[PDB]
């Protein structure tokens, strides 16, 4: 069976056979499409990790050409006793990176996978305190960030064993920006990072109560309680907002981190379940200057911009929002290109997103994507990735949500 | 019960109407195809002259939902129908809808038909019986007056134009346009394309039929419409009928220069409307426009009219790199002009932050009133500036409820000519 997918910008027609290799649900029933909602839908018995553990070892020799060879045989071998004696397993280096990468190939959200294959793995799963994962993430950060010539990176920490012991980066992201809420009903700061704010403070963080301050790592080993390390100043990039024409940009008093680092997610790789697995990469324009600037639960300086810029703010129509977060992104782009700090701009991440679209449906047979996730958040339909009829279907090893750590994990001191 | 979340308001509805849903959606729980143009071939009856039992429950589906949707389940009215129906389909395989029934059918398929972000108005839906109609100078007698009634010298209504049901399917009724006011497209000697590219092929099939283009940028195409099954027959809709607006920019003085313009009554007439297992296969509708429609997708598409050069160059942004942005800067401003124009000549038309907002408004309507709201956020999404729209952070489902408008083959793949 095949399933075809149109450009309909190009006419160009993929085949997908892809598809038939999926496992999980997509959330969607025959009857209804849940394509746009967020989060559509303990531990693994012996008897359900098997299967899990071979159709992954199975895909990691197909990949490598050893399929049915005599070390894929041991493999699997050796990875049943470990199941039996011990009820999971333990990946080799070689699976481990395998792994890493192909979730993020198999990321269907994930419009920079052109890049999947070029991905920075560091085993951290020898790491047994907060403390070491500290360590650990410092080096991530340093690493990817590289003075601004970003490179991707993925730091896995031990596996989950009984789901009590998991190790968690409870930031979301590993370098975001504190939020405070006001007496007043106003916020300071990011309003989406009120919460975890709050857990910092509470335990107890020095917020400096300013517009952007960098948020202390609370990482979580073990499955004890979480404990707070501030990254090195050093080690975090950040880049002033100005605009190429209009010299009052700066005057914002707009910066960003360069190193977009997602924390909170979990890989699954062959049926193990990495709870604390921060990936990074660089950012897409419009991550920054569309939904972290403009959204209205987020910095929201729509209103701000379009007062500078004199825009005519009675009504819609104008087009004043349009306006002014065009020239927000513009800024967003000019600033990191200026400060050298690797970022992509919307048009031409969809444009490497199609390549790679074709290139995957060419090599692999498909390349599931999520076009809710693809088309960026300005300018849809002028970037070619809005055309481009896309299948979504979850391959393993993936990238999953998991619960935020508050509200499941329980609390040991005093 | 299934819930849908909005991520900025935190508002969540509850959708028990899915519960309903008649066609596949094309998704499985293991692949969605959410953005597929055209994800499934599933139909409610096959695709010629069905037999009894394949059409009476399709009708007695539709009479039930119509005889609840009056509180009159059961009722003698109720009854009667299903025995009338019934006979019909005996003694004819097929039946006849009341106007009340029409109506009512053609309402519902706009108000379920999820891509379409304008529902709020949808019982504002004026609608036309054309079944009496039987020949192509007919349906254009009844698209003409469709197109003036819809039209109302710019103070647009909207308006539903429906020609005989589909019989056996060699006697259908089709209006080849895909919407009623279109404007042409050339195939140029150097290889480019003059007027709109996607109109290229209609174009050739009316210059074909005899249809002398005067072949510039913005030709209104005749109408190309077919009567019960024959060849289709060329008509020029009057001029006069045509309402166009010259777009300006408020603040460019140079963008008249570029000699765009637009038609105001965006009137789609390829598409099918099913009732009760019937199929309307001419059935031209019309509302009016969301600016961006014209803005973003007519206007800067690259196969349409692809102006974000011209206009860009215009501006004096800098083409060299796409980082600079210069395509969404020309977009936003030609967004301007369009809405500017429309609304300088009192033709309406609504922006895209005005029509998401009420959809919103419409959904929640939906949700307390009818237990849901299918919607296909791929489509209802405007093409630019997504997020800064409330659609974009709402969850959606989307399913396919009935009465609906359905894609339908494009009349000369099929068309055996005489
Ligand atoms: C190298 C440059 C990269 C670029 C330009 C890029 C771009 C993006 C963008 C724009 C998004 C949507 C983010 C949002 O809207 O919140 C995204 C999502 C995502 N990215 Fe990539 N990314 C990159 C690297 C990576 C890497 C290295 C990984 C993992 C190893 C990854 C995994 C993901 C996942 C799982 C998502 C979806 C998150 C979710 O579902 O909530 N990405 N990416
Ligand atoms: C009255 C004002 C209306 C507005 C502002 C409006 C707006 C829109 C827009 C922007 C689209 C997407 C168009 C595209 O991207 O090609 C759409 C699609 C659609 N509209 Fe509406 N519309 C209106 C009236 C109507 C009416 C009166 C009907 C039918 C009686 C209708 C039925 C549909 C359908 C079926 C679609 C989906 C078309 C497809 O699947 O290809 N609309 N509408
Ligand atoms: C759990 N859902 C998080 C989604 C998310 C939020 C965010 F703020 C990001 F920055 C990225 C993201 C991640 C990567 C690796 C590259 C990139 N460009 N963006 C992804
Ligand atoms: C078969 N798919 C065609 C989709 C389509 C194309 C188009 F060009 C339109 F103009 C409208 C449309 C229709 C109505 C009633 C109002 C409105 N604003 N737009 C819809
Ligand atoms: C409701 C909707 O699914 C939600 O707002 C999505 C839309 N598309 C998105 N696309 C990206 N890249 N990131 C997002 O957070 C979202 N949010
Ligand atoms: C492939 C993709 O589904 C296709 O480009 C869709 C996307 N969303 C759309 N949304 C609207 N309103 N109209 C369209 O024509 C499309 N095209
Ligand atoms: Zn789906």
């Amino acid at each position: 069976r095949f399933l075809k997918v149109k450009n309909w910008e190009t006419e160009v027609v993929l085949t997908d056979t892809l598809h038939l290799k999926s496992t999980l649900e997509t959330g969607c029933t025959e009857y209804i499409c849940m394509g746009s909602i967020m989060h559509p839908s303990d531990v693994a018995t012996k008897d359900q990790l098997f299967p899990l553990a071979k159709e992954f070892i199975d895909q990691y020799y197909s990949s490598i050409k050893r399929f049915g060879s005599k070390a894929h045989m041991e493999r699997l071998e050796e990875v049943n006793k470990e199941i039996d004696t011990t009820s999971t397993y333990q990946l080799k280096d070689t699976e481990l990176i395998y792994g890493a990468k192909h979730a993020w190939r198999n990321a269907s959200r994930c419009v920079g996978r052109i890049q999947w294959s070029k991905l920075q793995v560091f085993d951290a799963r020898d790491c047994t305190t907060a403390h070491g994962m500290f360590n650990y993430i410092c080096n991530h950060v340093k690493y990817a960030t590289n003075k601004g010539n970003l490179r991707s990176a993925i730091t896995i920490f031990p596996q989950r064993t009984d789901g009590k012991h998991d190790f968690r980066v409870w930031n979301s992201q590993l370098i975001r920006y504190a939020g405070y809420k006001q007496p007043d009903g106003s916020t300071l700061g990011d309003p989406a990072n009120v919460q975890f704010t709050e857990i910092c403070i509470q335990q107890g963080w020095k917020p400096p109560r300013g517009r952007f301050d960098v948020l202390p790592l609370l990482l979580q080993a073990n499955g004890n309680d979480p404990e707070l390390f501030q990254i090195p100043p050093e080690l975090v990039l950040e880049v002033p907002i100005r605009h190429p024409k209009f010299e009052w940009f700066k005057d914002l008093g707009l910066k960003w981190y360069g190193l977009p680092a997602v924390s909170n997610m979990l890989l699954e790789i062959g049926g193990l379940e990495f709870s604390a697995c921060p990936f990074s990469g660089w950012y897409m324009g419009t991550e920054i200057g569309v939904r972290d600037y403009c959204d209205n639960s987020r910095y929201n300086i729509l209103e701000e911009v379009a007062k500078k810029m004199n825009l005519d703010m009675r009504k819609t129509s104008s087009l004043w929002k349009d306006q002014a977060l065009v020239e927000i992104n513009i800024a967003v782009l000019y600033s990191f290109q200026s400060d050298k700090v690797t970022i992509v701009d919307h048009h031409s991440a969809t444009e490497s997103f199609i390549k790679h679209m074709e290139n995957e449906y060419r090599c692999r047979g498909g390349c599931p994507a999520d076009w809710v996730w693809i088309v960026p958040p300005m300018s849809g339909s002028i970037t070619p990735v809005f055309h481009q009829e896309m299948l979504n279907y979850r391959l393993t090893p993936s990238f999953e949500y998991q619960p935020d750590p508050w509200n499941t994990h329980v609390w040991k001191l005093v």
